[PDB]
Formats: C-alpha cells, sequence, structure tokens
C-alpha cells in the first residue's frame, strides 16, 4: 500500500533546521527559523513561565480533559489582548475563542471550518507570505490566491499594487492579513492604511482572517492590535488566528488561539458550534500545559508585569541588533545601503540577498538564512555580529 | 457569512459532560466519559507524573520547537511498548513513530495521510464502535463501513458475524481494530482469534489500523500487545494509533502516537515523509509537556517502576469495582443476570440498558451513562456503589 509513496519535498523553513543541526562546522550561525535568542545565544524559557510552571506543578490536582475549546480564562484573556479593555465585541458577547495547538493549529481549524461551513472557495494571501499558509489552506481544499504587497525596489509596502491586486478578490472571499510584524517582510501598514483596507473590505464583501503571531514585537501589546482593532470596528464578522509561541517563548507547548466574530451572539454561538465540531474531528481537545501557563501569567498582576517586561526586553533587544546589523555591515564596507532594515519590525528582515548568495553564505560560511533571503535578526548577537557581517559582505 | 450556519449536534460523549457540569443535583454520578476515578472519586495526577514534572521544571532550559514527529526518545519508547523489546520491526528499522496530540490526533493524522497518499477509499470500523471514529475518517473524506462484532444476546464477540461481514471488505480497504479493551463493548478477541484475524487480512489485502488507547488496563502491558504483535508478525504494512491518556492519566496534555509500519526502511521513510507532511499542514509540531513526561518516565527505571505500579493499581481497582458492581446489583434486586460484566475488559461495561432506561437514570436518579448503555466502571466507588445500584434496580 505504501510501495509507491513519493517522498515529500522539504519544508523550506523547517527542513533547514535539520540541515543546520547536521552540520559539524564549528562557528555555524542560524538565521533561519524565527526563534528569539538572547545575548548569550540561547533560546531560554522566560522566568515568568518558569514561575507559572512551578505554580502549576504545585497546584494542579488533575489532568482532566479540557473542553474542546480549552481553558475559559485563557479565552477571556486572549480576547482582551486582541480587542481591548472595553471592547464591544466582548460586551456584546460577539467573540468566541478556541484555544488551539499553536497559531498553526488555529489556521487549520479556521480552514476546515470555512471549507465545511461556508461557501468560501479561495483565500487571498500576501506575496510574499509565510509558506505554511498555502499548505494549510490547500489541505482544507481551499484555493490560495496572492495579492501584491511588497515593493522590492523600494523596501516598502506597495499600497496601490496591493489594492489593485485585491480588486480581483470577490465578495465572500477570505482575505488574510498579518497582524503586525509581516512575515517575511517586516513591513506593516500604517494605521491609516489599515483604516483604508478596513473600509475597503467592508465594501468588497471580504472575510478578514488575521494571522497574529507577534503581538508585542513591533511597537507594543496595545499598538500592535491597532489594525485588527480597526477592522473589528467595521466588521460583523472576522477570524483571528493568534499565537503565543513567540511573545511567551512557548514554541513547543503549542499555544495559540482561534477567535471567531459574528454580528451577534446568537450567530457567533451557532458558528462556533461548527468550529468546535471541526476540532472534535481533529485533535479533540487542546494540550493544557502551555495554555495554563499563559492564562496564569495574564491573570496575575505580578507575573504579568514581569512577563511584559521580558517581552519588552526581547523586542528592544531585536531593535538593538537591527541597528547593530546595519552599522556593522556598513563598517565592513558593504556595497549596498541596508538602512531600510531599520524600518522593518519584528524578528526578521528581508535582506535582499539572492537565492545564490544565501546558498553561498551557507555552504561557504555556515550562515543559515532562508532562500527568500529572510534573515532572523533575533538570532544575531554581539558576538556573532562580526563574522556574520563579513560573510554577507563577501557575497555581495 | 455565518448567518446560515446550522448549529452542530453535540458530542454524544463530550456533550454529556456539559450537562453533567450544569446539573446542580447534589448526588450526581458520572459514568459517562472514560476517566479513571479513585476510591475517593477524584481524577488524580499520577505520582510518577508529578515526579517527572518537577524534573522537567528544574531541568528544562528551552521551549524550542520540537521536530514534526516530536521527541525521538518518546518514539523509541512507544515502539518498545507496542512491538516489544527486541522486535524485528525495530531492528529492521521498519517502524517510524510520530508523537501526536492524543490518540485522537493520531487517528486524524493517519486519516489525512491515507486520504492523500494511498487510494484507500474506505475504513471498516466495528459495530458498535467509538463514536468519534466516523467523524475523524469522514473529515478526511473517507468512507466508514461497519463490521459486525458484538453478540448482544449472549454478551460476547460474534466471531462468525465478524468474519462474515469483513468478506465485503475489498483488498486495500482499511480495517480498524481496537488493540484491547474494546470501546464500548469490553470484549476483545482471544490470541487465537487475533491470530486468525491476522491471517485473514493478509489473505484479503487489508491495511490494519490499530486504535490502542488502553494498553495495560486489560491484563498488562505486554499482554495487551499480543494482538498487535501477532499482526506485526504477518504484516508488511500497519498503522498504530496509540494514546497515553488513560494509562498515564495525561488526558489534557494530548499524548499519543502514530506508528507507521512498512516492509522496509526505505519504504517506511518515504511514506513517513508524507505523514510528516500531513502534520505540517495541520498543527505543525506536537506539544512537548505530556510527551516529555512520558519519555521521562519510560526511560528511567525508578519512575518507570513507580508508574507500572500505579497503572497496575488502576487496573486492579477497576477489576474490583467490576465484581463489586455485579454483586451489589444482585444483592439489591436486579431481575437480570449481570455476570457477563466480569468478562469484560477495561474501563467500561456494555450494560445492556436501553436508551430509555439511561434517560431515566439521568433525569430521574442523577446517574450519567452513555446512551449506548455503556457505563464507566472506573467511575464507580465503594461509596457510590449502593445508590448507583439502587437507581439501577429502579429502572429494570
Ligand atoms: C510562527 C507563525 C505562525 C504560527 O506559529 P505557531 O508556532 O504555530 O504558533 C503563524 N503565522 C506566522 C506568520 C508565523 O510566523
Ligand atoms: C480515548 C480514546 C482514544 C484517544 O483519546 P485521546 O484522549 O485523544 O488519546 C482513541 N480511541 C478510543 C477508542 C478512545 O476511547
Ligand atoms: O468515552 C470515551 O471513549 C473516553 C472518554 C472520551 C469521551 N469522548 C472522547 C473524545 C476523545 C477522547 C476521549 C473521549
Amino acid at each position: 500500500m505504501f510501495e509507491n509513496i513519493t517522498a515529500a519535498p522539504a519544508d523550506p523553513i523547517l527542513g533547514l533546521a535539520d540541515l543546520f543541526r547536521a552540520d559539524e562546522r564549528p562557528g555555524k550561525i542560524n538565521l533561519g527559523i524565527g526563534l528569539y535568542y538572547d545575548e548569550t545565544g540561547k533560546i531560554p524559557v522566560l522566568t515568568s513561565v518558569k514561575k507559572a510552571e512551578q505554580y502549576l506543578l504545585e497546584n494542579e490536582t488533575t489532568k482532566l480533559y479540557l473542553g474542546i475549546d480549552g481553558i475559559p480564562e485563557f479565552g477571556r484573556c486572549t480576547q482582551e489582548l486582541l480587542f481591548g479593555k472595553g471592547s464591544a465585541l466582548i460586551n456584546d458577547k460577539r467573540a468566541r475563542t478556541a484555544q488551539t495547538p499553536g497559531g498553526s493549529g488555529a489556521l487549520r481549524v479556521a480552514a476546515d471550518f470555512l471549507a465545511k461551513n461556508t461557501s468560501v472557495k479561495r483565500v487571498w494571501v500576501s506575496n510574499p507570505s509565510w509558506p505554511n499558509h498555502k499548505s494549510v489552506f490547500n489541505s482544507a481544499g481551499l484555493e490560495v490566491r496572492e495579492y501584491a504587497y511588497y515593493d522590492a525596489e523600494n523596501h516598502t509596502l506597495d499600497f496601490d499594487a496591493l489594492i489593485n491586486s485585491l480588486n480581483e478578490a470577490q465578495a465572500g472571499d477570505v482575505v488574510l492579513f498579518h497582524g503586525c510584524c509581516h512575515n517575511p517582510t517586516g513591513i506593516d501598514p500604517t494605521l491609516e492604511q489599515w483604516q483604508t483596507l478596513a473600509q475597503l473590505s467592508v465594501e468588497k464583501g471580504w472575510l478578514p482572517l488575521f494571522d497574529f503571531a507577534y503581538q508585542g514585537f513591533a511597537r507594543g501589546l496595545e499598538e500592535d492590535a491597532e489594525g485588527l482593532r480597526a477592522f473589528a470596528a467595521m466588521h460583523k464578522e472576522l477570524i483571528v488566528a493568534s499565537s503565543y509561541s513567540k511573545n511567551f517563548g512557548l514554541y513547543n507547548e503549542r499555544v495559540g488561539a482561534c477567535t471567531l466574530v459574528a454580528a451577534d451572539s446568537e450567530t457567533v454561538d451557532r458558528a462556533f458550534s461548527q468550529m468546535k465540531a471541526a476540532i472534535r474531528a481533529n485533535y479533540s481537545s487542546p494540550p493544557a500545559h502551555g495554555a495554563s501557563v499563559v492564562a496564569t501569567i495574564l491573570s496575575n498582576d505580578a507575573l504579568r508585569a514581569i512577563w511584559e517586561q521580558e517581552l519588552t526586553d526581547m523586542r528592544q533587544r531585536i531593535q538593538r541588533m537591527r541597528q547593530l546589523f546595519v552599522n556593522t555591515l556598513q563598517e565592513k564596507g558593504a556595497n549596498r545601503d541596508f538602512s531600510f532594515i531599520i524600518k522593518q519590525n519584528g524578528m526578521f528582515s528581508f535582506s535582499g540577498l539572492t537565492k545564490e548568495q544565501v546558498l553561498r553564505l551557507r555552504e561557504e560560511f555556515g550562515v543559515y538564512a532562508v532562500a527568500s533571503g529572510r534573515v532572523n535578526v533575533a538570532g544575531m548577537t554581539p558576538d556573532n555580529m562580526a563574522p556574520l557581517c563579513e560573510a554577507i559582505v563577501a557575497v555581495l
């Protein structure tokens, strides 16, 4: 039965880490996968998290299945982070959140939900986009179309190009937006552009789907929610796929959420029932650990204060490595002018290196960047900055 | 977009838990969902688990994404528990295991894998079977057919009916077997019926799929693996969906595995790349906690020794409630003879109560039993025995 199975191609991202892990070279650098690293080059557990884990260790008395939609309080806190103190969505009981296994799991969930309960046929994703996006949608039998987004020549958001691209998108079509920290570009619309887009999708009849995996890494918790929030003010309906993988360093515990928003409660409940159904036929209930850690942290004023500060510490550190990257490049005599690098937010940067230069960097210098030339800034450190910056310069 | 969504029908199992919750009646008894309770009526964390958890608390230095297939040690450990210490399967590098989010997610992973990569068009599940089976397979766009299995009249496995209905299973059709502790019947084939079944499927060209969710609750670890192990001895190809939910009390942490078996390494590797592909488009990578907990325990001789004893205590305890159940019934009225109840394995007994009798137990007496008339013996305790058995005599 398996005699003819074809080996699957490799994950452009995931499969890189393997390549990395397997290289016996000494001073290898990893600018591939988006993982936050510290000054010392390690991927640490936040202390707020260790604090929460102790608490759970001490207080948990059962491992009883969670509800299909997960830990209630986790949900509540998620909606508050997403939408705000007074948001109507909340007061109007217009949003239902399901805790899922990662931001990834929430995308699949929304996908299966849409493919089975709606007349959605295609999903519009930006170009470029996070490669996993097409696979997840394709798996649910949905069609993935792309909309222009990035001005490579200028290193910015090509608004009209974007706008002109979407016009081709029909009403009842799903339009996928990155909450903040566009992966892989690092360019996010301005509050006005977001406003625009908002009004626009209202009129075109688009279902907005937000992929929000970096809340807190661009400007801040509350500011990075501005575009969502602008959409949330005009829309009856929307879907939100958030992740706690990055802002809490909980990568492997698979923590994320799927938020559904209908015009009203009677509606959101019905729909949600369909979403829970989709979950039931998938993994059933979500893993409690990571989510319990998150609810604890956001529930508690002390822990929360501590976590928020570690988050602000991670962000500021990336902001710092960015300035450091540009200057060191420059100080090493790079051809090009890399200052656009500073106007980018989040962990990455679209470095503008060719497929061949990234290949070269790897084989030759042991530097691992994604073929898109996407470099993980959060993987840079004052110690590797020099060697990193030289290989780049040697390939330019 | 969500205007016309119809609400779904609640989980025939999960649904009840909700009702249960919502029920204010002081002395409610919950014989629905399969959760192991203790003398005191609580659903506890295993000691070996708390121990492994502290260990992680103190030793983990990163939350770094796991591989798509999860913890290697976990895989190794599961294979050994499945096939046995020195299996050929293991020496010939013929089995690849993926850590999954519960036995559930492992079923969905095998499903999606099958649907997308093999031309399997239908799945044969026993009747009666675990309700969630249909939904998983169906979601993968797979056809669920049923094969005869239980002799309602004499409370047993109807071998002929079994055999006779499988004839209509074409070659290359997937045949789903319960490794042990048949859910919901409690009747499992004898090594000989397994042997025979084995032979048959070879001869008929079926792909065997094992749902192994109760390893260790019937007789013991090794003893419950004799059916599988027999099949692994004749098969070239196999799939195993196993859960650590019940035997480790790790319900909410989502711990299970999906083991693929092929004629050889090359084959298994190729195939498995396809399985990993299906995972990627799903939840990406699995939740570490639970599995880490499982690997820690099974790799450490001491913790392992403590765990096997807790497992053995759980099993023994169920066996006790079993004989006490029948005895109490008798000793309290009961027109029927419930002795068949003692030859049944695992957590539940197929009580032979009707849909209306169960409705009544609930409504009237506050006892929760599935509509199939399936009762969780593990939820029975010396303290609730009496009342339970009395409200049982009241509906006969
Ligand atoms: C990381 C990421 C996700 C989800 O990641 P998880 O680990 O599954 O939470 C989703 N979208 C983008 C753009 C991401 O970078
Ligand atoms: C409980 C159960 C499973 C797996 O449950 P998980 O909690 O997802 O591991 C699989 N099969 C049967 C028959 C079960 O009863
Ligand atoms: O009753 C069972 O089969 C085990 C408990 C149970 C009810 N619904 C479930 C769905 C997934 C996993 C386990 C369960």
